[PDB]
């Protein structure tokens, strides 16, 4: 097939994230957004918000000699075609007046069609060409396109993804005169009419790859004329043809009436807004409330995309799949559905916590930090408030039935209690600590809760879960609230702390070309969350000392009324010159931060009309609220203003229900959404009990001898709750002590002990106790013991960390199928030579029965053990050395090693079989440490000890470097023991019994080879 010239199509990009205006039908069988940008017609998603399949449609015009694009024509308006429907008119007109476009969007409710109502004005004596002209990039991807005819329309599809298909069909109510598919760049509509004013090609196909469509729009006599598009979707070119043209069937004159009609009933049908609200505050109102509407998806109802949009779109590529904005965020969605219930949209709110659940929480009972409408897991990053949002929704709505308690609420809270209060990642998705504003939302989704715990009688997760909250709620102040700051008196909220000591002045690099700065630097508007959740009452003191420096850090008085910046040094944003955000840039004022200002200051029963008035400055003429305003008093070359949207991203969700749910708050005299139960705990007046709470067994980190852990301590308390990943039991309190023996059900067991006082007032301990099955029996082992008979020195590289080779003790426990052997050292369990679990350690385990006398150990051990022995276990996770032996080196046995740093322990599990017989409770063993080796290094996989001079005078250098020293012998290349002297034992600490002393067992000076004691475990 002969194919128009261009292949394969220019390298595309998106388009300008700032849309003059947005829309969709509110009924979900048209499963069609369209969006508007620069006098065009941008991104138009479909069939799920997450999905944009556009990058251009506007009209050329030609005199038959010169052509002209409305994109081009410096005159030209958008405006909301109704006040009570998402309808926009964009209007172009010619630089010397000699014709004009009027364009008014809408969308087919019943169908997914975007119509558009156009009307052609010839001002001069006539004689003028008009075409469209369509450039999709279907499916998210700009290449992959093929454009075709059929009947009269302009056809084109993108099948190359099985799971979402898309076709379009463009059809004209008065046909085409004139079609034309092709490559952008090259054979495209503007390039071939920009040339000669005349369109050339006619091709009826062009693609796969980036194309484009162009077709001439008949004119009528006289003056002017009307016509109407409809740009149908379908998962083929048929479906899509057919729909276009049921549209233009039934009209645009009709079709508009309908979607203007639907959402005229929509808002007529929520709560009626403030009285107080101007004219222009209302239409705010209605044009965000629909807005946020209309970021839920018709195919997953329910579910929210964060923004119909891709931020500094015409910078970013097309090629590739790209998640943009339109994609699901936990928290936007919670702003979203938030607003919407202070509206009066129950069932949005029922819908969206019913998806979030079912769909986007993942099996552990997090949520991911994105997701595709179909809950198909998007950015991966771990935030705590997207798991807490979607519990304090349930709380709102009253989601708590048995059944969502224990298969849906339930895990999402033990998450939260698990993860415990540092969040990996906070709000704007960068850095992890103690965040005011994340802490803020655990908090509050905890107590909630405890209280739908209580509801459905599970007082045990009830307690976990109050005692958690109230010890975090207590503690804001003390992790996140510095003294010592670099600005005005230096008390005030921090934005985030890594260490929770607020004032050690920690410092982080903050991205964006931030750099580094000290956590006692940045500050952060988050910690209003505080009063907004219900933590801290609205005249809270350390909440309000962080004004004045929050304020003068990050603050700035726009013509609109005071705005804020997210923190300082923020560098997501416009460079210096006003260039789009590229990796790096300058942070600018977000507009939804002056509504969270004004709930702060509603909650104090001060007037929140002027900040409604701030957010509505920032928005255009179609009533869009951007993410972000320029901050500067001067234009870059991009003509930027004070207070008004740089251009890169609008509207956003969250910005517009922002604005939605703070005028909701003034109607009420008091933020709507705040979560009533949380407030009356932490907000109200009189203030409960801390009653005393003290845990003595066991300590912070433990491993248990059995299936059970002995949990006992002292309290003041009524009631004791000890609850074990999960599950909790109740410990009867007997004169203020309590103890009571927990079942352990897992490898790691978190313990979370919680007291209750007759008033409702809480403490809380955690414990983490390990466990390995039951205790066979133990050996111990002094630290420090790491110098062979005393006199031994580590190999001074670095990767041998101090106390790497000293043993502190041996316990064995019966695991089942296995024996699981774990090895305590008091240094840390490092891996960097990437072996199983260890690189460095070699630890030998002679087991036996005490039976005969002196019997030599392996190879290059260079030791004797006390009596004979049947088969040693060998933990060495280099070389695949690891694993049960006999006398004659024959491994008899695979072993698995496990490495627990948190414990500085190294697990070896043995199966059972692996010792013939030979019962672990009742055998003696040797136990040794070597170092690991290279076969080249010395026989036996261990690394050698060398003369103590010798070593000292480092020469060679890898002598005193990647050896042992302190002992007897040089190297010696042509022996496979690389020593010329084995006398001195390879052992760094062994282990040894009563009577019996490490440096007179391993002095090889008073006998050779040495002979290591052969001992037992003790029960
Ligand atoms: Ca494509
Ligand atoms: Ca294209
Ligand atoms: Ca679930
Ligand atoms: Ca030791
Ligand atoms: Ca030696
Ligand atoms: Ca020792």
């Amino acid at each position: 097939t002969a194919e128009p010239p261009g292949s394969p199509g220019a390298a595309a990009t998106w388009t300008k994230g700032d849309k003059e205006g947005v829309g969709t039908s509110l009924n979900p069988a048209s499963k069609v957004w369209y969006t508007l940008t620069e006098g065009t017609m941008s991104e138009v998603y479909y069939p799920h918000a997450d999905t944009p399949n556009t990058r251009e449609l506007q009209f050329a015009v030609s005199d038959g000699t010169s052509a002209q694009r409305e994109s081009e024509q410096t005159t030209r308006t958008v405006e909301l075609a109704d006040p009570k429907a998402l309808s926009y008119r964009q209007t172009t007109t010619d630089n010397a007046g000699r014709w004009r476009l009027t364009k008014t969007y809408v969308t087919d409710p019943r169908r997914s069609t975007v119509m558009l109502g156009v009307t052609f004005e010839v001002l001069d004596g006539g004689d003028y060409q008009l075409f469209v002209l369509s450039d999709p990039s279907l499916a998210g991807t700009s290449g992959g396109d093929t454009g075709s005819v059929t009947d009269g329309a302009l056809l084109a599809s993108d099948l190359a993804d099985a799971a979402t298909p898309v076709a379009t069909a463009l059809v004209s109510s008065v046909g085409f005169g004139a079609v034309a598919n092709g490559y952008v760049g090259t054979s495209d509509g503007w390039t071939d009419l920009a040339a000669d004013g005349r369109l050339d090609n006619a091709s009826a196909t062009a693609g796969p790859g980036n194309i484009s469509q162009t077709g001439q729009i008949p004119l009528a006599a006289g003056g002017k004329t009307e016509f109407s598009l409809a740009l149908g979707f379908g998962a083929d070119t048929a479906e899509a043809l057919a729909t276009a043209k049921a549209s233009l069937g039934t009209g645009y004159k009709k079709v508009s009436k309908s979607y203007t009609g639907e959402w005229k009933k929509y808002l007529n049908s929520l709560d009626a807004p403030a009285t107080s609200l101007t004219g222009a505050l209302r239409t705010q109102y209605d044009v965000s409330l629909m807005t946020v509407k209309s970021h839920e998806d018709k195919t997953f109802p329910g579910a929210f995309i964060a923004s119909l949009t891709i931020p500094w779109g015409q910078a970013a590529s097309a090629e590739t799949h790209r998640e943009g904005y339109h994609a699901v965020w936990a928290r936007d969605m919670y702003q979203s559905v938030t607003a919407l219930l202070a509206a009066g949209d129950e069932e949005a709110a029922a819908r969206g916590v019913e998806w979030l659940f079912t769909y986007q929480q993942q099996p552990d009972g997090h949520f991911p930090q994105t997701s595709r409408v179909d809950g198909t897991i998007g950015q991966n990053g771990i935030q705590l408030d997207e798991t807490a949002f979607p519990i304090l929704l349930a709380n709102q709505i009253g989601r708590t039935d048995a059944g969502f308690y224990r298969n849906e609420l339930k895990p999402a809270a033990d998450y939260l209690v698990a993860a415990g209060p540092k969040t990996p990642q906070e709000r704007w998705e960068e850095t992890g600590g103690y965040s005011t504003s994340t802490l803020a939302s655990q908090i509050a989704a905890l107590a909630a809760a405890a209280d739908i715990a209580g509801k459905n009688g599970d007082a045990g997760s009830a307690a976990v879960y109050r005692a958690t909250a109230d010890e975090w709620q207590r503690s804001t102040e003390k992790w996140m609230f510095t003294t010592n700051g670099p600005v005005g008196d230096g008390k005030y909220y921090l934005r985030i702390s890594a260490t929770g000591n607020p004032n050690d002045g920690a410092t982080r690099d903050w991205g964006n070309g931030a750099g580094v700065h000290p956590e006692n630097a940045v500050l952060d508007g988050g910690f209003l969350e505080f009063v907004r959740l219900g933590v801290k009452a609205p005249a809270d003191p350390y909440v309000a000392d962080s004004l004045a420096e929050t304020d003068a850090s990050i603050s700035q008085e726009t013509p609109g009324g005071r705005m804020w910046h997210r923190y300082t040094y923020d560098g997501y944003g416009e460079k210096a010159d006003g260039s789009p955000w590229d990796g790096t840039g300058i942070g600018r004022l977000w507009p939804l931060l002056s509504g969270e200002r004004g709930e702060y200051a509603l909650a104090n029963g001060q007037d929140a009309l002027p900040y409604l008035e701030t957010m509505h400055s920032a928005a255009n003429a179609g009533y869009m609220i951007p993410e972000q305003v320029w901050d500067r008093d001067e234009p870059t070359s991009y003509g930027h203003e004070l207070g008004r949207s740089t251009g890169s991203a609008s509207p956003l969700s969250w910005a517009m229900a922002q604005y939605v749910r703070l005028a909701a708050g003034v109607k009420a005299g008091a933020p709507v959404e705040t979560p009533q139960n949380v407030a009356a705990r932490y907000a109200a007046g009189t203030p409960l009990s801390s009653p005393e709470l003290s845990v003595t067994a066991p300590e912070a980190l433990s491993t248990a001898d059995s299936a059970t852990a002995v949990v006992r301590g002292t309290t003041n308390a009524a009631k004791v709750y000890v609850s074990v990943n999960g599950t909790a039991t109740e410990a009867p309190v007997t004169d203020g002590t309590f103890s009571l023996d927990v079942a352990l059900t897992g490898a790691k067991n978190k313990v979370t002990v919680a007291a209750v006082a007759a008033d409702g007032g809480t403490a809380v301990e955690d414990r983490t106790v390990l466990y390995y099955g039951s205790r066979i029996g133990a050996l111990s082992d002094p630290a420090g013991d790491d110098n062979g008979p005393g006199t031994y020195r580590y190999p001074t590289n670095s990767a041998y960390v101090p106390g790497a080779f000293d043993l502190t003790g041996v316990d064995v426990y019966d695991a089942g199928d296995d024996y699981a052997f774990v090895a305590t050292i008091a240094g840390e369990v490092t891996n960097p030579w990437g072996g199983q679990a260890i690189s460095h350690q070699r630890v030998n385990i002679y087991l036996g029965k005490g039976e005969g006398g002196a019997t030599p150990g392996l190879p290059g051990t260079n030791i004797n053990l006390e009596h004979a022995w049947d088969s040693v276990i060998v933990t060495d996770g280099r070389f695949d050395g690891a694993g049960v032996y006999a006398p004659d080196g024959t491994r008899t046995s695979a072993v698995s090693l496990l490495a627990v740093p948190e414990a500085r322990q190294i697990v070896t599990r043995v199966p059972k079989a692996a010792l013939g017989g030979l019962d672990p409770a009742t055998a003696r063993m040797s136990v040794a440490m070597f170092g690991n080796a290279e076969s080249g290094e010395g026989i036996g996989n261990v690394r050698p000890v060398y003369d103590g001079a010798y070593w000292e005078a480092g020469d060679p250098a890898w002598i005193k470097e990647w050896r042992f020293g302190g002992g007897a012998g040089v190297f010696d290349g042509t022996i496979p023991s690389r020593d010329t002297d084995t006398d001195d034992p390879n052992a760094l600490d062994v282990l040894v019994g009563e009577g019996q002393t490490q440096a007179a067992v391993l002095d090889w000076r008073a006998g050779s080879p040495v002979v290591v004691p052969m001992l037992g475990l003790q029960p």
